[PDB]
This record gives structure tokens, sequence and C-alpha cells, in this order.
């Protein structure tokens, strides 16, 4: 009902702004000021002194199996849907859902209905249409119709290249899909991009290199993920940043890194190479199936773990925080997200000085307060 | 994006609350209080003393051809899409769009894309899927899929019964459509109703009477409109209020009333009969094709329906002694209740900041949609992309 | 891969057979004997003295939302898939999955793929095609194709009648669906029936009465469930048992009973009225959305709770056990299930004297042993 | 029923294990032991002394027209469905059915329904979806859906390349089909491979060579059959074994060999060249149309050529386990049938008892005798 006032917030917007008073109401950031705002008590829901603790935008996890992934090694490996608290307790206030390898038994209707479920439970959610294989799995007859007509659908993903599980897509198929995503993006104001799953194939980003050389499509339309899964792929991804693509680094748990880089190592290496960090995002692959050589699934907890690892190695908080917030909102054309700015959505984290999460606000409501869950999923 | 404070508002919520201070921010009503709120000037965009002038919710016009209607007497009669200001200048802050007789050349994609256009221009908009004829015109393969998956699609309409332009729908077809709308409504929290176009056919509401007698579908699922177009239909509509249906009265211009009641006469008559007015709504049929006649009855000119008839209706019934809150509810809270729009139709904390400021004669002075002024001292501050 | 021998089992098959030795191997019941079998130690995996404890068939829960149900009051009410142990720990060794009210966002491919997941994890699973609404939700173009070509698909359900959430199906639509299920059943040897969701509509079982009066379709094809949800419906369901239909009673938790009967009350009342109990089954509606006036979901735990309630009120164990085992296997044409008989699947419960479950065997493997889970779902912790 | 005990079995599993007692029950192999098991008579259905006769796994014939093939030279050449005994009497306890050249009048529904018919009659049966031509003949809208949702459907076949009767498939079409079979295989635990019909076209295995060089698809996904039909094709198939493909040799009758190798000659030649025999399978093309020569008379392929091949190569000095593996364990390994192709505890009780000359004396399928002392105990519903 009322206003929420956050006093002495050490604001990372994600760029450091210093101490501010932050006023929240109607699910929005209404003011960011040096002034010690004096308000009538009758209209204030919560008056909180953060006493110089860090305030950041909520994380945007743009690669999550919100329905659960798996199904790649038997039907029993179908992962259950990710409960609300497995996003919010880890600082994820916006998720972008996708289908992966199983786009056969799982449908775009499964995915979009779970987006609406997470929205009803008080977080923000979008999704990718099309999935992994060709022809694309869509709700309507085509990806272009899905993106034009369904507000939460922002692009095509995660479409597999250079992977034994791909549909062995041809150049002509890839640039047609990209053209449909791009046109739908222009018509709607949404991301109009193709989120590509990369495997360990030695062709790496060859299809995207050819698209950038031969077509007029803007480079931002080609968005490869898991680029840290092997070192030659990561090198090729870093080189292609100069052509204007955005690259997505996956926060693998330490077990699953194999012959590649952790998200932490990859981001530190991109910084050391002088890569444009504003073109680099990190995602968790939450709900993705995680085999042990027992069976588990990916968690959004690796995003904060990554942030702690790189900051402990001397990276500035704002550099890694941007890869989880403003950079994702910029690529995905989410102007209300990824920023502490007046008029933006009140999706906010309060961090301790070691960057542990103390509080999580989504759309102006506390989900986590003093490390305790206040709001949880319907069935948690 | 500061706060807006409206001081000394005579609040019709739509029920009269007396004088209040109303605080708006983030597109929402943040407070309604007796307190003379003192706020820091640095966070206040607008501090307005209404000095006891009436504040109401914005009107919800649940029957409008947002794409334009017509096409019923030649292709030249296709009405252009209704510009933003032809809603907002008349106090309409939420519209529900539909296709009418022409659901052949016009598509659900035309309709839904215009909903998104009106939302981008700063008003609120929803639509009906299915249209007028059988089989239904939908975006996906079925009405149930449209209502489940497309947030702005709230139900089926305007589906024609008792009209020479209908598809002569059978009872079994009607209750199947109603079942699909109802189930989709339960799944989504949306209206989940069938908005029925009534014509002058003497069968009147017989298909709805049969549905209420023979099925378990709740009465609110069957929502007839234009019930004032002839007197026997209006009498049957009033009688069926006791079974729990909502009825929609159309604010025809005075020319187009023919052998029926104006919206004003129909609402006054429902009140005189002791009908439950909370089950009665008024809509404009804006963007509907409006033929103009000479003294000889020859078709001379063509115009389209306007949302201006809603306020004209409110002025007419209040001049005849109806309480402002009774007619205002028929444009606001009753529509929001039937259509399950909990953010709309009410001056209540947490609701959308869709507000009208009225003069003493109930002329609109100011119109706010989602916390932004569209009309201020009778001047347009915000207009459609292509308005001049 | 040895033999398992269960000595001194007090066998309810589900009919009481007395004390027996039961031999299990290759997932099957190989012998039921008075003999104290002496076997070479080298081929015996497990030699267990049950010391006179009750041995029953595993329960067949023929009405479960294995994918999760809900979605009837907002997308947030989509129930997660039921984990393996939420069947096996409650004595359910065979489940028949279905879609309910949400047969729009959920597909037959969702349902059938979860059947295969539960089979991979070591229980037995089947499903109903078609769902709740008309037209039917199927994997192939028609229910008849689904039942003919997909081994686990046994019939059509749960198809809604006398309910505000139904598709307001017409008699002609219902008997066409029934004819397709019946023909597919004859071609395949499978159930070939229509499992009908009943609501609180006052028309009750009128469409089924009309089908029995006007068509040649056998009565067993028309299988109404939730018949205990209101008392006039339950009375009509009991009267129609004399025409040869089977009725399914839902084991609602005590909160959700409203103006109807608990499964326990309904089964005791059917027995008191002299109804043919072999035509009565009980199911849990596991994974179904359960509102509090908070949100929870249905559990297979109500089946054993029902068995304890009716036995405490004087019903013979074999009467209620048949409603969970042999009666379901008979109606659904599952000849390997619902019975302790040689050649049948080794799906077995060991009960304490108060009928608490001590051990659960599915296809010859222990899932529960001395009330500890030995086998669990892929993602259970 | 209770337990069956087979005493003094000379076990080829298919590798030689020596003399064993084999215990069967519930359709499974429950024990393989040196112990002379003593069991209570009340639980024993059958106590059989094999007297040192050879015991092998049942043959897996992974290329059979279970519906009948033919239709390539007029409608009258449609072969009738193969009766149960025309598998079991020849030692075939598992068959994998397919459509061939006529995937126009014959459907995947014909094929899958005959799989279920053979299962009802007590043998094991699977099938290939898609058939010979492009676009594919499937039950559902796609091969990937067929393999994901229909338990008996294990892959795509028999898809024609280098043949005048092919659909002239392009590289891009072939690798798309292979990707769909592979992904469906991973999702289900099933074979997930493309079984390719090879003709006499001089392009031979060019499309598969290109797939192995240009894609990440595992080599095992590309499974060419009839590789013995001409000598240059057979040489190319043998060379590609080093890239990890499995190759299927067809047991043509002696008449039909033309300018190629018999299965026997092909397997002996692969052994002489030091090829990895575990990557080589033999299939009969049972139910395939067999014209007799001017075209004078018409017959159909029989599973009898599998055992004839085994007798031919063993008479030329090949070890029984080498050729037996090509009919049993190698097929079960490629097709991901862990219950088949092996005498191992927990496996299906699909067993052959052979005489000293390797003639079949007894055939057990899923623990039941189909053939006992060379007499049929079980036959098809309509066999007389
Ligand atoms: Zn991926
Ligand atoms: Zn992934
Ligand atoms: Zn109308
Ligand atoms: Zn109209
Ligand atoms: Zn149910
Ligand atoms: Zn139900
Ligand atoms: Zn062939
Ligand atoms: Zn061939």
């Amino acid at each position: 009902t009322g206003l929420t006032i956050l006093r002495n917030a050490n604001v990372y917007a994600p760029q450091p702004l210093g101490l501010k008073t932050v006023l929240v109401g109607g699910g929005k950031i209404l003011a960011i000021t040096d002034e010690a705002l004096e308000l009538p008590a009758s209209i204030v829901a919560d008056d909180i002194d953060l006493q110089g603790r860090i305030l950041t935008p909520g994380f945007i996890d743009a690669h999550a199996h919100i329905t659960g992934g798996g199904g790649e090694a038997g039907f029993a490996t179908q992962v259950p849907p990710v409960p609300l608290s497995q996003f919010t307790a880890f600082g994820v206030t916006t998720v972008v859902g996708l289908l992966g390898t199983d786009d056969t038994t799982r449908s775009t209707g499964n995915l979009l209905s779970r987006v609406y479920g997470l929205r009803e439970e008080g977080m923000s959610a979008y999704c990718w249409t099309g999935g992994y294989h060709y022809p694309l799995t869509t709700l309507m007859g085509s990806a272009r119709e899905d993106i034009v007509y369904m507000e939460p659908i922002i692009g095509v993903g995660e479409f597999a290249i250079s992977d034994h599980r791909s549909s062995q897509p041809q150049f002509e198929e890839v640039i047609r899909i990209a053209s449909d995503a791009h046109v739908a993006g222009l018509m709607t104001g949404k991301a109009g991009i193709v989120h590509f799953h990369l495997g360990d194939g030695s062709r790496k980003l060859a299809l995207i290199k050819r698209a950038l050389a031969e077509t007029e499509l803007p480079a931002r339309v080609f968005n490869p993920t898991h680029v840290n899964r092997n070192k030659p792929l990561f090198d090729e991804a870093c080189e292609m940043l100069s052509q204007g693509i955005y690259i997505d680094i996956t926060a693998f748990p330490d077990d699953a890194v194999d012959d590649g880089w952790s998200a932490a190592e990859a981001l530190l290496l991109a910084k050391e190479r002088g890569c444009p960090l504003k073109q680099i995002t990190i995602s968790s692959d939450g709900g993705g199936c995680m085999p042990a050589f027992a069976m588990d699934f990916g968690r959004s907890e690796t995003l904060l773990a990554t942030l702690k690892t790189v900051t402990a190695q001397g990276m500035a908080l704002e550099d890694v925080l941007s890869s989880l917030t403003a950079n994702v909102a910029h690529l995905l054309r989410l102007p209300a997200k990824g920023k502490i700015a007046t008029g933006a959505d009140a999706d906010l984290l309060v961090l301790d000085a070691d960057y542990s999460i103390n509080d999580v606000m989504a759309l102006g409501r506390w989900h986590l307060r003093d490390k305790a869950l206040i709001m949880k999923g319907t069935f948690e």
C-alpha cells in the first residue's frame, strides 16, 4: 500500500553513485536523492536505514529452464519446474525461460504458462520461443508470430549450433530464423535476438561469422551462450566482440567446468584481454540437468558465487554486477530492469560487505528480509 | 517521475467518500486520506488543490471497435482505427476492443496489435476474441487458447444472437463457446465471459435462458449487450437480472435510438423497476459505423460512434435525479467487477491511477491514465502518434 | 539378480489365503506354497521371515495427476510432477495418470513422457488420453489412435460431465468417444473405457443412463469417478451398479469432503446397502490441486488412511483391499496386477498389525524396507 | 509356471563359458553356475539335461519385412506377413521390422501393429520408422516423435542411398534425419540410429563419409546394410569401420549374391583383413521379395540364411563365438537392447540349443519353448 524508504543505501546502479535515499512505491523507484526525505508516517509502509550497505538491481538470469530441463538421458531425467525461491533467494528478480534439448515432450505452452505462474507469484519472467531443434517449437505457427503477439516472448532460443544434439542447421536456416527474430523485435520493442546454445563442435561460431560477413543483420541479433565451455570457443567469442555481438558466459558449478573456464575465470580473462565488458553477460542455466560421474539440476546460486569469486580477485563490483544486470537489460531491451534509476521497476538486492544477499525486493515487495524468505512459491 | 498529490478531492470511488487527499505515484493510487499530507517539494511533480471538485475513476468502455468497425454496407464504410484522444478526451482510460459484423477482412491480429498500440500510447486496453460469426475468428486455433495465452484477451465477443447478420448459432454451439471462455477465465483470473450482440429478433435472449436452465455455467458468463435496442428485449434483460446475468446498455446517440430506449432512459427505467443496478453496465460502441439521414430518410453522410455518449448519458440521468454514484458505477466499478479487472474502476489504494476531475455540471476537466495527465484544464497533453 | 523368498506371509491375495511361502524372481511371483522351500544359498538374494505379517498386492491408483494438476485458479496453481516416493512410500506400485481441468497448457506428450519416467524409476504406470474437455487432447489425431498404438494408454479420461468446467458435452459426442475407447480396448486387450469426472451438476449420471438405455455399449465402458462428492450423486451411482457400471470413489482428505462422503464413509455405506463391492474402486486424485479456506496437492497417503478407517469400523481387510487392487486390475484389464498369484508381477506390501506399511516391493525390487526408502525419484533428496 | 533348469549347457554367451547350469524364471536368466542346483520339485516346471549341447542367445534379426515386403514389380508381388514360426524355427527370438521400397501402400501403423502381433504370440519385436523414401513415412508427424513416444520404434530405416529406387536424398536431408534419430535415442535409451539401404550406385557411402567428416554426430548413428552386395562397396564399408560405424551384412541366399559376397564370404574376408568384428552384424532381409530366374517364379527371404551362414563360416575355421556375436551381442550392443544377445543373469531367456553340426534343436523365447527336439510347440495364430 504505502511508500518504502531506503536510507543511506550505498547505491550500485550498477555504477557506484554513493549514499542515497531511495523511495519505492507502486512497484517502481520514485526517487534517488541526497536529501534525508521527511514523509508523513501515515503513507510509509517501511522506513529502513541500510546504514551504508550496498543496494543493487536484482539479477536478470536470461538462461533458465523454468519448466525444468533434462530428458537427455532417459525420461526419468526430466527436471521439475524451478520453485520461485530458487530464483529470488539467489537475487534473481527477472528470469528468461527456455526449452533445451527436450523441445519434443515440452512445448512453448508449458514454458509460457510457467512464465505467467512466476509473474503471479511476484517475480518478473520472459521466455525464448523456438527451442533447440529445427523446425522450431513455437506456440503459434512461427517464431515471428510468437514474438509479435505474446508479450513475454522476446526472441528465439536456445537454438543449438556446433553440437551433436543440434539439428545440423544450415546457414540459410539460421539467417532466416535471425531475420524473423529481428523483425519481430523491431515491431514490438523487444530483444529481437537468437540465443544460440554452443556445443564443443570444432566449427565453433562459423555460422555466426558467415552471417556477420554476408548479411545486413545487426551483430547484436547473434547471441552465443556457453562460450566458456572450451578455450578455443571462448577465444573466438572474445575476438567477435569487436564485431558487436554480445556473449553469454555460463556460471557452471566447479564440477561441470571440464576443459573450459568457470564464469569467474572467463570474465577475469575478458577484462585482462581488454574486451568490451558491456557486451558480456552471465547466466546460470538454472533447472538444467547436472549429472555426477547421481543426478541434480543447475541453480541461480552460481551467479552470486561468481560475483564473490571475481571481486575477491580484485575486479570492481560494478564490472561483474553489470554482467548480471544492466548489460542483460540493454541487450534484451528491458528498460525497466537492470538499473537503479527513477521510473525503473523496484527490483533491488541489499548486500552485506562480503556481497552475501541480506534482502531481495521484487516489484516493490520483500521476498527475502534479513536472509529469511518472506514470500515463496505456491507449493514450497 | 515524482509524486502527484490531489488535495481536497470530492471522491466518488465511485461511492461518495467525501473530501480526501489522493496521492499518486508509479502509476498507482498510493494513499487516500483525510490528512493534509506534507511532502518534500523535491519528490512532488504536481501539487494540485481540487478545492472540492469531484474525482472519479476513469471510464471502462467494454464495447469499442478500436480497429474501426463498419464494412456492413460496402468496403468504403470501413471505419479508421479510433485515435487515442477519441477515448481519453471523453474520460475513457480503459477500452475493451472487439470485431463486429466484419470479422472476415479484420482479424484478431489486427485487434490485438491495436490493443498494444493503445497501451504504448499510455491508456489501458483489452480485447474480446472470436467476433460475431461462427466459426469464431481467433488468433490461435481456438478461443480457449487465445484467452489462456494472450494476456489482453479476456473473453469471447461480440457474438451475435437474434440478428439477421448472425451465423444462426445453435444452443449446443453457444454453450460450447461459453464453456471455453469460462474455463480460460478460471485458468487466468480474467473475465472468462461471452459478450453477446443482440439484434431485433423476436427470440430475444431465448438461447441464454436455455443455457441458464440446462447448464451449470454461472449466469455472469452470459453478458448480452444492446439490450436497450427494443423494449421487449429490454424487459426480458431486466427480468433475467434476478438470475445473476450482467446486462450492457449501449449509449446510442439520440438519432439511432429508433424503437428502443436511450442508455439514459434504460438506466432510469431499471432503477424505477428496482433492478440490481450493480449488474448493469453502459458502453459506447465507439468506432461503430454511424449513418446520417436527411428529412426524406435518404443516407446523406457517414460518421462513427464516439465514447462522448458515456458522459452525455451520465449528465442526462443525473439531471433526472439519479445519484452520480449509480450511473458512475455502470461506467466504472460494475464493469471492473464483471471483467475481473481489480486494478480498474475504483479510487482505492493499490488501484491504477486512472482518474477524472469533473466540473460541477460533470464536464470533464482533467483525465489521468496510469498516473499521467492526458487532459489538463480541457487541453490535450498526450495524443495518438498520428493525431494533429 | 537372485530369488527373494518371503516365509510365513499372511497372504491377502487380496482374498485371505492364510500363511504361505512366496517366491519372487525375474520381477514375478514364481510360487505361493505351504512348503518351507529349501533353496541353494547361491541363487537367493533375500531370505525373509515375515513372521505372520500381512502380505498384500501393491495398490493401483487409477486417478493421479502424475504431471501435477491444478492451473484452475491461476497459472501459479500448476502442481509440480509427483515424485516416485509420493506413490511407492504409500503402497502405490501402479499409477494411471491423467490430465484434468488444464488440458490446454498440459499435453498428452507431457503425460506419456512422465509415465515412461516413472517406469524408468521402477514403478508401473499407465495413462488416460483425451482429458477433460471436447475436443479431446490426444498425442495422435484421435483417442482411438492413441489407445491402439501407445501401449501405456488404456482409455479416455478424465472426461468431465455435470460440471461448470465441462465442455457441456452432448449425448452424441459422449457415445462416439465411448465407442472409440471400447473398439481400441477390444483391438489391444486394454481397458477400453471412459473415466468420467463428475461435478456437482444436478443432471448427475443422466448422460450415462441414456448411453446404457439407447446403445449396445457394455456398461463397464462408463466409469464415473468422484461419485462420493455429493450425496444425491452417490445414491444414483450405487443404484446404477445393478446395470453393471464400475464406480470410482475418491479418497478426499477430511477437509475437502464438503457436502459428500469420505471414501471410507462411502464404501461402508455401499456395503450396508448390499451394493456389489467388486464394482467399486478407490483412487486418491494424487497431484490434484487442494485449496485451503493456502495451496497443497492430493497424496496417495489417503488410500491406506481409508483402509485403516473402514477396517476400524468392522469392514473385512479383503473388501477394502480389493477396491485398491483386484477390482481396479479387473476393470482396467491388467492381468499381471492387483493379485498375489503365480505369474503376476511382484508388486507387494508388507503391513504391520495396525495396517501401517512396513515394506513395498515393485517388480521384485524393494522400494521401502522397514519404513526406510531404498529407492527414490531421480531428483528426490 | 515356476522355474526351468538347464543342466550341462555348453554355454556360448556368445563367448565360450564352458559347462554351466542355467536357471530360468519369470522370462529371465536367474543364474548361470558351476553348481548342480538342487531345487524343490514343486517349483520346477522343467528339469532338462542338455548333455553338453551348445546353448546360445537367440538371434536378433535387425532387418526383416515383418509385414511382408515386395510390391517392387507389381501389386501381386506384395509378400504376406511373415508367420511367427518363420522366425522362431530359424533361431530368431527378436526381430526388428522395417518398410522397404513400398512405403506408399504400407504404413508405419501396419508395421507397428505387426510388432504388437508378434509380441502377443510370444517373441520380441521392434521396428524402424521412416522407411526408404523422403519425405519419411512415420506414424506421428515426424521420426523424432515416433522414436520418442512409441516404445518399439528404435530408429529410422531402411533409408535408401546410392540406389535408383532412392529419393536421391541430399547431404543436408540425411544429417537432419540422423540428428532426429540420435536425439530421440538419447532421450529414450534406444538405438537412435539410421539404418541405410545401400544400392549398387558408384557413390557408395559418400553421404556417410561427408556426415562423419563435417558433423559432430557419433559414427554409430550411420548404419549401412547390404554392404556385401558389391565388392567395391564392401571394401569401402570395411575401411570405414576404423571411424566407428557398424556395418550390416545381408545373408542373401546363394542365387541372389550376383557380383557381391555371401554373408559367409564377407565375414571371413573381414576377419582375414583384421577388421573389428564387434562392429559387424548379419541380418536376413526375411519377408523381402526374392525373384527366381527370364523372371520365372517368386519367393520371399527367410531367416534360415542366418544359421546357414554360421554353418558355412564355422566349416571354414571361424570360431563359433565370432559369427554368433554378429547375430547376437553385436546387434544388442548397437541397438541398445541390454536384455538381448547375451547369456547373462538378468537378461531375457531367449536361448537356442544347437546340435554338434550347429542345427537348431530347441528355441526358447522369454522363458517359453517355441521349438523342442526340432518340433514346433508354439506357432502363429493362423499357422496350420
Ligand atoms: Zn545449452
Ligand atoms: Zn541449457
Ligand atoms: Zn453489436
Ligand atoms: Zn458493435
Ligand atoms: Zn482429478
Ligand atoms: Zn476430477
Ligand atoms: Zn530390404
Ligand atoms: Zn534394402
